[PDB]
C-alpha cells in the first residue's frame, strides 16, 4: 500500500534503483509485471545446460558499476574462450586469425577498412556523452541512416558488408532502420570500436558464473517481500499529495516519488493522469527495440578447439542465418557449447521455423564453417526470441530511427513531476547493457535522494573506482593506423602528382 | 456486460463499425477512452466561432464512404473558397497563380519540376494499394528515406523545396523520417498527387456543414447507452470462450469479438492475454503518428478575396510558422478565418510558445503573405495540438519509417483470435483520411459478420456507388507533361 518509492520494474536497473534507496532507509516497492525478476536478462536452469543466459551475458573492463554490484552479492566471474584462432568466414570460406579486428591483405580494401572504424571513432569524439544532440553536426548526422554513412564511407564492399554486420551485432537492427548520429553515440559510450567489438579487453571478456539473472535474484533476496510480481503497472496518477500507482490485478500503491525503470516505449502500457507532456508523449511511440533470437547449441566436447579454433566466428552472408558466434563452454570445461545470435531480418524471417528446424540450421552453418563434421552431432539446443516479450519489446536494448534523436532524445530522462526514469536507455555510459542499467537505476535514486534533501545536487552523478579483478587495458592505435590514406584521400594524392 | 461485439474506439472508424454491426441485428458496445466521441475529428462550439473544425474537417470527391455515411445522418457539404487566386511565396516574395500547381518560370527548373511529379506517381503505379510490399522494388524502396529520394529525383534546389513542403504538408513528418516506398504508397493510394494536392476536384474541395465531429456524435445518438465514454480499455483475455475485455474504471465486458479501432500504436496501451504474436508485438513500437498544430485565425471580413487572393497561401522556407493554409471562412460568408497547420519540427520548436506568442507570429506572417496590414487585426483565434494527445499520439496518421513497411505491414490487419482490426491506417483508399476510417470499420464489421457465417467471404470488402452531390472528374496530363525529358534526360539528349 504506502511507501516512499515505487519501482516499476524490476530488472537490473529497477533493482539497482531499489537497493540503494532500501540501503539508504527508505520504504521501497518494486512492482514487476513478469512472475520472475531480471527482466532482459535471464538465466535457465535445467539438468542438460546447468545453466545458461538466455538474454544479457557479457561484462567486461569499464564496466566497473555492474563489476561492483555483482561483487557485492557475491558473484565472479569468468574468461569467454578467446585462446585458440578466430574465424571470418566470408564468401562461403573460412579464414583464421588473431586480434580483435579480421585482417584484411588488399592494400586498397586495407585502406578502407582503416578508414571506416578511424572515421567511427573520429566521428564519436564531437559527440558528447550526456547529450548527443549538442554535436556541432547534429542534425545533418540524425537526418541520415547507418546505411547512407555506409554508402559515403566505404568504397569497398569488403569494407561495407563488414560494417553492415558490424551494426546488425551492436544493435540487432539494419543500417538502413537506424539513425548514424543514434548509432555512432552508441558506440562512442561504450568506449569506440575497439572496445565495443572486443572479447579480450572488451565488452565480451566475462560472463558471471551461475549466470547474470543472480543480479536481480540476489537483490530480490535482499529486498524481500518488497518485491511484488505479477503486478504489471496499468496507471498513474499524480493529481494528489502523493503518487498513485495502480495494477492490472487490482492493487493500488501510495508512493511520494516514482521510479520508471522499463524500456521507454513500455511506458505506454501505462495510462498517465495528468497526460504525458507532449514531447514524453509523443517520444515513446519512436523509439523501438531490436529483433534478436538467442541460441545455444549443445555437444559433447568443445572439437573446435582441437582444430585451433576458439570458437568465434564472424559470419558474412546473406545465407547464414547466425552472424556472430562465441564459445559458451562452462569454465571448467564441460558442458561445451556455441552461442550464436539471429539479428534484425533474419530472426523475423527465421522464426517462421520449428525449433528443430533452427537447430539444424545452425548446425550446417557450423558444420561448414569450423569445416567440422562433428558440428552436425549436437546433444542438446536452448533458444530464445526476444521479439515476442510483451515486457521487453525486443533485445539487446532501444534504437533511434533518423530524426527523433535530435528532436526528443533531450526528453529521455526528463523528470515528470513525481517520476524519475532509470533502466539502461537513459544511461550515459554502456547505455544498452547490463552496466547502464546499473548506472541508471542508480542515478535515478540518487535524483530522488536529493528532491528529499537528503544529498547535495553534485551526488546525483557519481564516479565508479575500477575494478581490481577486471582491470582496463588502454585502446592504442599505430602510426599507419592514425595516417594511412582513405581511398578518396589517395586518388587525391594521385590526381596531384599528376598535375 | 454481456454483447456479441466490443469495438474498442469511438472514432469515426469504430462508430462506422459498430453502426453496421447494430444495423445487422448484434448487440455492440463501443468502449471510448475521452469522454467524447470523434477522436482524432473535434468540433468546438462557441459563441464566437460559431463552429470549427480543429480535428480532421477536409472531403472531396473519390470519397465516396464518407460522403455516403454523413448524408445518410443528415449531413450536408460546402466548398471551400477557392474562387480566386492562390499563392505561392517565395525567398520572400508572394506570386498568385490558379490551378491546383504553382508555375515554373526558369526551364530548367521546369524540367525538375514536372518530371518529380510525373516519377511520383510512375513509382506509385508499381505498389498494389492492398499489399505495398509486393511492389517490385519494395525492399529497396523501403529502405531509403523520402529524403534519400528526393536528393537522387531533384536536379534542382526549387523543387526540392517544394517537394519537401508536400512531404511534410502530406503526412506531417520530416522527409529524412519516413519510408519512400510508404509515402509512394501513401500518395497512391490517396488516387495520385493531384487528387491528394488539390482542393478543387481533390480531397481538400469541401468541408462538413456544423463541423465533422456530427459524423460521430450522430452514430452515438443512433446507438445511444451502447456508447461508454471515459471507458479506456487496459486489458483483453482471450483464454476463455468469450473474449474478456476490462476498463480502467474496472467495468468488464464480454463478447464474441472485438474490434480495434484505434491507431496501431496505441495497442500499446492494452495489456494482452495471450500475448500477442511477436510480429504485432514489435509492429506496435514502430509506427508513430506525425506532429501538427491547427490554427484557425478569425477577422472581421475575408479581406483577402477583396485582392483577387482566395486564402491559399503555400509558404516556403524555415522561417515560416505555417506552410499551408486554407480559407476557413463559413459558407455564408460570415467567420472570416485562415486555417493554417504548423507541421513537423516546427509543430515540436512552436508548442514551446504561449497561444498569444503563436497567434502574433501567424497573422505577421499573413500580413507578410497577404500584403495586407489587415491579416495584423484578428478578431479571435482557436488551436490544437495533436502531439498532446495521450489517446491520439497525434495527427494527421499513423507514418512508417525506413524499413518498417516491408517487414510488418502484412501485420497491420490480421486477426489476432477474435480480435479484428479496423481504424483508418488499416484501410487501402484514403488511409489517413476519414473516408479510410469508415472503409475500415465497415470492412471490419463484415469479417466478423463473415465468421459468424452471416455473409459469404466475397462480401467482406465492398465497392461504393460515386457520390451524387460530390462527382469526380477524371485525372488527365498533357501531351508535354508526359514526354518532356527530366534533367539528366535531356543531358543524355546533349
Ligand atoms: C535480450 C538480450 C540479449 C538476447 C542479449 C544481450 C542483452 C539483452 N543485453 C542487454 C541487457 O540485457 C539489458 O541492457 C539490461 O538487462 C536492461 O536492464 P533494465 O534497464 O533494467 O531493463 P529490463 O531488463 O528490460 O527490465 C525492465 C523490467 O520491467 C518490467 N516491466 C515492463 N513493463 C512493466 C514492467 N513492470 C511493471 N509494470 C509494467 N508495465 C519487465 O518485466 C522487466 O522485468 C546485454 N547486456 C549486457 O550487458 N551484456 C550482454 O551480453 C547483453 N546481451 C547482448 C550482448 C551482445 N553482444 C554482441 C557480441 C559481439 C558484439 C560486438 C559489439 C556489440 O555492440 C555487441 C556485441
Ligand atoms: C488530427 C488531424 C488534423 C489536425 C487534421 C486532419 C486530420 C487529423 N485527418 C485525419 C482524420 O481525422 C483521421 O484519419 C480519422 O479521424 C481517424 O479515425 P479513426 O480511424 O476512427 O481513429 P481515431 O479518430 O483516432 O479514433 C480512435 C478512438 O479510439 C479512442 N481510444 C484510443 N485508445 C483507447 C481508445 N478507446 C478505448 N480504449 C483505449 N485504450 C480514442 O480516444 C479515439 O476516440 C484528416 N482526415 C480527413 O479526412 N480530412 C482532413 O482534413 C484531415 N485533416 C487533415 C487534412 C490535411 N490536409 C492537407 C491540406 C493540403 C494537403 C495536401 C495533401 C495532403 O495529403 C494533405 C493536405
Amino acid at each position: 500500500n504506502k511507501c516512499d518509492v515505487v519501482v516499476v520494474g524490476g530488472g537490473i536497473s529497477g533493482m539497482a534503483a531499489a537497493k540503494l534507496l532500501h540501503d539508504s532507509g527508505l520504504n521501497v516497492v518494486v512492482l514487476e509485471a513478469r512472475d520472475r525478476v531480471g527482466g532482459r536478462t535471464y538465466t535457465l536452469r535445467n539438468q542438460k545446460v546447468k545453466y545458461v543466459d538466455l538474454g544479457g551475458s557479457y561484462v567486461g573492463p569499464t564496466q566497473n558499476r555492474i563489476l561492483r554490484l555483482a561483487k557485492e552479492l557475491g558473484l565472479e566471474t569468468y574468461k569467454v574462450n578467446e585462446v585458440e584462432r578466430l574465424i571470418h568466414h566470408v564468401k562461403g570460406k573460412s579464414y583464421p586469425f588473431r586480434g580483435p579486428f579480421p585482417p584484411v591483405w588488399n592494400p586498397i580494401t586495407y585502406l578502407d577498412h582503416n578508414n571506416f572504424w578511424r572515421t567511427m571513432d573520429d566521428m564519436g569524439r564531437e559527440i558528447p556523452s550526456d547529450a548527443p544532440w549538442k554535436a556541432p553536426l547534429a542534425e545533418e548526422w540524425d537526418n541520415m541512416t547507418m546505411k547512407e554513412l555506409l554508402d559515403k564511407l566505404c568504397w569497398t564492399e569488403s569494407a561495407k558488408q563488414l560494417a553492415t554486420l558490424f551494426v546488425n551485432l551492436c544493435v540487432t537492427a539494419e543500417t538502413h532502420e537506424v539513425s548514424a548520429l543514434w548509432f555512432l553515440w552508441y558506440v562512442k559510450q561504450c568506449g569506440g570500436t575497439t572496445r565495443i567489438i572486443s572479447t579480450t579487453n572488451g565488452g565480451q571478456e566475462r560472463k558471471f558464473v551461475g549466470g547474470s539473472g543472480q543480479v536481480s535474484e540476489r537483490i530480490m533476496d535482499l529486498l524481500g517481500d518488497r518485491v511484488k510480481l505479477e503486478r504489471p503497472v496499468i496507471y498513474i496518477d499524480q493529481t494528489r499529495e502523493n503518487v498513485l500507482v495502480e495494477t492490472l490485478n487490482h492493487e493500488m500503491y501510495e508512493a511520494k516519488y516514482v521510479i520508471s525503470a522499463i524500456p521507454p516505449t513500455l511506458g505506454m502500457k501505462i495510462h498517465f493522469n495528468p497526460p504525458l507532456p507532449m514531447m514524453r508523449n509523443q517520444m515513446i511511440t519512436r523509439v523501438p527495440l531490436g529483433s534478436v533470437i538467442k541460441c545455444i547449441v549443445y555437444y559433447k566436447e568443445p572439437f573446435w578447439r582441437k582444430k585451433d579454433y576458439c570458437g568465434t566466428m564472424i559470419i558474412d552472408g546473406e545465407e547464414a542465418p547466425v552472424a556472430y558466434t562465441l564459445d559458451d563452454t562452462k569454465p571448467e570445461g564441460n558442458y561445451a557449447a556455441i552461442m550464436g545470435f539471429i539479428l534484425a531480418h533474419k530472426a523475423r524471417k527465421l522464426a517462421r521455423l520449428t525449433k528443430e528446424e533452427r537447430l539444424k540450421k545452425l548446425c550446417e552453418l557450423y558444420a561448414k564453417v569450423l569445416g567440422s563434421l562433428e558440428a552436425l552431432e549436437p546433444v542438446h539446443y536452448e533458444e530464445k526470441n526476444w521479439c515476442e516479450e510483451q515486457y521487453s519489446g525486443g533485445c539487446y536494448t532501444t534504437y533511434f530511427p533518423p530524426g527523433i534523436l535530435t528532436q526528443y532524445g533531450r526528453v529521455l530522462r526528463q523528470p515528470v513531476d513525481r517520476i524519475y526514469f532509470a533502466g539502461t536507455e537513459t544511461a550515459t555510459h554502456w547505455s544498452g547493457y547490463m552496466e547502464g542499467a546499473v548506472e541508471a537505476g542508480e542515478r535515478a535514486a540518487r535524483e530522488i535522494l536529493h528532491a528529499m534533501g537528503k544529498i547535495p545536487e553534485d551526488e546525483i552523478w557519481q564516479s565508479e573506482p575500477e575494478s581490481v579483478d577486471v582491470p582496463a587495458q588502454p585502446i592504442t592505435t599505430t602510426f599507419l593506423e592514425r595516417h594511412l590514406p582513405s581511398v578518396p584521400g589517395l586518388l587525391r594524392l594521385i590526381g596531384l602528382t599528376t598535375i
